[PDB]
């Protein structure tokens, strides 16, 4: 039961986002939640999809991550306007197709950077901002892929991008344990979102899921959603650093 | 919310047991619990701490998992009793001192293999007869220590003993996934037990988690508990073969 | 360079044994070498198999592994006959088939411990009684597979027997390393041996290493002796605790 | 033996440096060895050292990673004065000693981006440039360490650039696997070199390898170098995606 506790949820594009997913079940637990987004087209889906949540006001923040301000001046302006908070929930990423849908050898220097500012650098910078409106400790959990762990064909850059992403949950974990401020990651298993068209392959990674995880079935983003209360709530207390692995069993096998 | 749920619960002793932690857990949460012990002596623990307990009834099993004949009995009893469950939490391991306390090439075959047994094997055959009672689905939890990922000073033959547990949870997550029964270990830190007894430097190993460790603190029983809570409920749907440290973060850390 | 040095080298069953590529790869070096067997049938084929070799002489000793006695006063004469020794290469494993063609939760208990014994337990005994050997220190290297660190599909009972033995490896480790005893793993990929017909889909494992795996190819015995010449030598004076991957890469993918 | 075969050296900066064991060792076995560096103010210190080798003549080549155009030109030219060759050994990196000082998560933006730069994304554009050299297969090895893979303390933004680096290796082994071109990591135990002295609490690290490692001691550059000739010769065919700890074991406990 999470009333009286307030998320910052950050990467929300539509009804499929993971995020969304996150924000169905923090809702549904009573939790005030906040959002962040990028595009304005993902304000304005937002604004639709906050009509099935119990939120009954709209708390809305447009960051860009690869901006110090916007990240620096985001979090400053939630604080005025919510207070402190108990965690935030991060589900962004990014890579470009061109490195994305070529070689990884190929890979240019701007779209691996690119990835790395996006996709990893960015949980760093919101973490520090994100300290200054928990004085009493929180959580934060970011989402991964199995891609981080293992080289998964045409994962490629994003891959790289993952592996930085789980050791910067490790390092924050460690850097700001003594704050009590917790921090983890999901990896959750392949689900069809809007950002899922950007990789090769994605309905034959889907279908081994079913034919050889051990639920023999996919996941989804509700699936996901559940876990994060529990990382993002004091079930979890004990544990920072961690991953957990959303994806039907399918990172224990081979 | 586990109104309606019920839980065998193996290895309690004491007040101290972890699985004591993992039982008043689940018992403010509505849970319907089962207990199974060895020795008499825990039988008796079992009767008083009960009396803190909400359960109306005390359901008490003696099974010894060196025993095929009473892992199968003790469970057909229960769904005689109770009918069907929706999980067990394992809590059980064992060793001899003598191999414990001297260097692991001394260790003897006698006592590698009864670690092998009870600390193993056990899982194996309670998944087997439990499955029988989740004719449904479910969750199956089991204890391990971070000492059967990292050769960890004076834990030795159990060592060797939670490195199989840990690839038992994974072999029967594959095995019994698709009947819907997920299987799952948790890597406690370490927690004063009367087991804890046994591993040489204890308290050298506890002063190092609080002084190293992301949270710079030990854990407990109770913590370990809301993390069997997840486990063992529907908030972890997609989750199995994992193993979650409840461990303030010293799995994650060098 | 191997010249001067002796290795025993435990479970060549044939022409096809990995122990054989071991031997071909130590016996190119120069090295002297001491064979062990369990079965009368193993001890022809090794004395066949001595005739394709450079040894001068044969040194062949009876040690099923299974009995403390034989492991004991088998390195013993071994010591008595050729001397100290410079390292150990085992490659030891067996389960009941009753056992591995069957679902793992139906693992019998006799059968789970008999995995233990011959695939794990055995490394440890041979570990304090080739050390007798080694006053100036030496290597000791074991052969397990990737179901030791995965569930893969009808591994069953022996992917927890080697989760066991890789454990056994970094006790072992750490236990000798003061005594300059080196203790490794290989984990090789999959290659037809008797043992091979075993496992349950072998042909697909096979293949999906020819799909899959980074090198799209299958390794052979003489890439496993390789390795273990690296690891039974000096080139691999700071490495212990390890598990090499000689399998083409297909533990690095997903 | 390497004879008839030629490796390039990127990173020697002085008689310390683990590339320069790495050259020691190569050069012993009989290869004809190519060094680059980054500044040309230190060619001169670098032809130095190098007569201390059995190069019979000076094979050098400035670039530096973080110029596409650099190493383009860098590995053309050395094609051309040298003709194919057999391997890459990558011993190059750097962040901030100011991001290097600081909480992890007061890193900046510029300094996070960086070490991925010099740390990581160098080692895909020079696998990509030196691939073009070795028609025929060859091997590729990059230095990392234990931070990569765990939080240690000081080792912030650079432990999050050796995850990057560590899961380059993975994806370059799959891409390049299919050409015969193996990537693998080696894992360096702490080292006294110049870089050292970048890293807090370095004689801290030092003693604790001493003290806690298997083997109770540190390793050196030319245990790298040994482990470098292994991974860059035939001796490892079969062996890609892999990360071999030189380090005493310390990898293996906890
Ligand atoms: N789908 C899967 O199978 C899968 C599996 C494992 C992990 N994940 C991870 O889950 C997370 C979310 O992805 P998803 O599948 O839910 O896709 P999604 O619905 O497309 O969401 C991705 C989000 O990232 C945001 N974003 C990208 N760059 C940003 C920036 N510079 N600043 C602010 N926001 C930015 C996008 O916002 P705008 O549209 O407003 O730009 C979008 O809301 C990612 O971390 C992804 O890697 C996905
Ligand atoms: N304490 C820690 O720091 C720690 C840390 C990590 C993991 N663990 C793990 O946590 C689990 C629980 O142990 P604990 O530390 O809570 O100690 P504990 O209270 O001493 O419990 C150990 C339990 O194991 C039971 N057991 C031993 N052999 C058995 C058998 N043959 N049949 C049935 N039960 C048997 C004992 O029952 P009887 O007394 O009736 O014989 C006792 O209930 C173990 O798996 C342990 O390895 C403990
Ligand atoms: N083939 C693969 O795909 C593969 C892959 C990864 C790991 N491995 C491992 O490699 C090792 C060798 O297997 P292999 O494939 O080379 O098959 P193999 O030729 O059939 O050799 C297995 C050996 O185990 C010996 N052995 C079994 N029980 C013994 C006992 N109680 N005492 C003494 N020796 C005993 C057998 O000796 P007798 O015949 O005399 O009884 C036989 O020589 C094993 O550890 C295996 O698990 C194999
Ligand atoms: N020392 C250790 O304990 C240890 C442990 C594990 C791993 N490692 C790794 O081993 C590798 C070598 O480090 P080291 O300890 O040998 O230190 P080092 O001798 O100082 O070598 C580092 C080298 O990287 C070069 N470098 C930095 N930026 C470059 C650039 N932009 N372009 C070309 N070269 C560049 C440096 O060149 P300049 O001198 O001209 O600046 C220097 O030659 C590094 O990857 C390091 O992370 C070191
Ligand atoms: C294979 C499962 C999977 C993993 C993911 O990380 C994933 O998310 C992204 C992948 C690529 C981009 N990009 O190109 O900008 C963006 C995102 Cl958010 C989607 C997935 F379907
Ligand atoms: C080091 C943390 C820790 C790990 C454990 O597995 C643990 O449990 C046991 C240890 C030894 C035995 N035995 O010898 O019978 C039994 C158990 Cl239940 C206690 C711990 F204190
Ligand atoms: C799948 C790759 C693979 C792994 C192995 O450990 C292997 O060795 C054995 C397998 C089964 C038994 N047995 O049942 O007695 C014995 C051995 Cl020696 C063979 C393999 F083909
Ligand atoms: C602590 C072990 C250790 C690991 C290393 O990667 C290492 O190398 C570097 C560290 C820092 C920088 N820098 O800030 O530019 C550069 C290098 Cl080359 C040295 C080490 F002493
Ligand atoms: N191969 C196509 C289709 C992928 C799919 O199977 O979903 C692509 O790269 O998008
Ligand atoms: N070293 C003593 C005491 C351990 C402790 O509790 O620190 C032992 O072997 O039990
Ligand atoms: N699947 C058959 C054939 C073995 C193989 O495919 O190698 C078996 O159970 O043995």
């Amino acid at each position: 039961n999470l009333e009286n506790k307030t998320y910052v949820i950050m990467g929300i594009a539509n009804k499929r986002s993971i995020a969304f997913g996150v924000a169905k079940v923090l809702d549904q637990l009573g939790a005030k939640l906040v959002f962040t987004y990028r595009k304005e087209r993902s304000r304005k889906e937002l604004e639709k999809l906050l009509e099935q949540l119990n939120q009954p006001e709209a708390h809305l923040y447009q960051i860009d991550v690869q901006s110090d301000e916007e990240v620096i001046n985001g979090f400053e302006q939630i604080g005025k306007d919510v207070g402190n908070i108990d965690g935030v929930y991060h589900s962004i990423a990014f890579a470009n197709m061109e490195d994305l849908r070529g070689r990884f050898s190929e890979t240019s220097r701007e779209g691996f950077l690119l990835a790395q500012d996006i996709s990893s650098y960015s949980l760093t910078i919101v973490a520090h901002e994100a300290k200054k409106l928990m004085p009493e400790g929180g959580s934060i959990v970011a989402t991964t892929y199995l891609g981080g762990e293992f080289a998964v064909q045409n994962y490629n850059v994003m891959g790289v991008a993952k592996a930085s992403l789980e050791a910067n949950v490790k390092y924050l974990a460690l850097d700001l344990g003594p704050d009590n401020i917790r921090v983890n990651a999901i990896s959750a298993g392949p689900i069809r979102t809007l950002s899922a068209k950007g990789v090769g392959g994605f309905n034959t990674i889907l279908k081994e899921i079913e034919e050889r995880a051990p639920l023999k079935r996919n996941v989804d983003q509700v699936e996901v959603g559940k876990t994060a209360a529990y990382l993002l709530s004091d079930l979890s207390s004990g544990v920072t650093g961690e991953n957990i692995h959303v994806d039907s069993g399918f990172h224990a096998i081979k």
